[PDB]
RNA sequence: GGGAUGAGCUGUGGGUAGGGGUGAAAGGCCAAUCAAACUCCGUGAUAGCUGGUUCUCCCCGAAAUGCAUUUAGGUGCAGC
């Protein structure tokens, strides 16, 4: 019989979350921003 | 070293409060703080600025140019 320990999601459905800013083997110190300007600490509006 | 019977010094009690007081006037002083005191709240103010951002390996891999800009250490779009 199928039990609660025989259930598993479809392959490709659940993928892993990207945890940013956790060392140099992943997205490192600046977490993908890189800059020193506006884009390093804030959002730029779309209308601007 | 100056004044040391005077526009003197001092004690006790009181009054004036923050764009307000008080000033023989230095922006002085208002509790070791003053070109607008302190405390709590709005509040986790905002900062094109400086700093910080934490385990791993595999594959690829730039740019520092153009144009516009209250723009020139910022950003949009193109290029990569
Ligand atoms: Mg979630
Ligand atoms: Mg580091
Ligand atoms: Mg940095
Ligand atoms: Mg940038
Ligand atoms: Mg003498
Ligand atoms: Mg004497
Ligand atoms: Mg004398
Ligand atoms: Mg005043
Ligand atoms: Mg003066
Ligand atoms: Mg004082
Ligand atoms: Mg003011
Ligand atoms: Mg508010
Ligand atoms: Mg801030
Ligand atoms: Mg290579
Ligand atoms: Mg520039
Ligand atoms: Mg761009």
């Amino acid at each position: 019989t199928l039990k609660l320990h025989d259930l598993r999601p479809a392959r490709g459905s659940k993928i892993a979350r990207t945890r940013v800013g956790r060392g140099d083997g992943s997205k490192g110190k600046t977490a993908g921003r890189g800059t020193k300007g506006t884009r390093a600490r804030k959002q730029v509006p779309v209308t601007f």
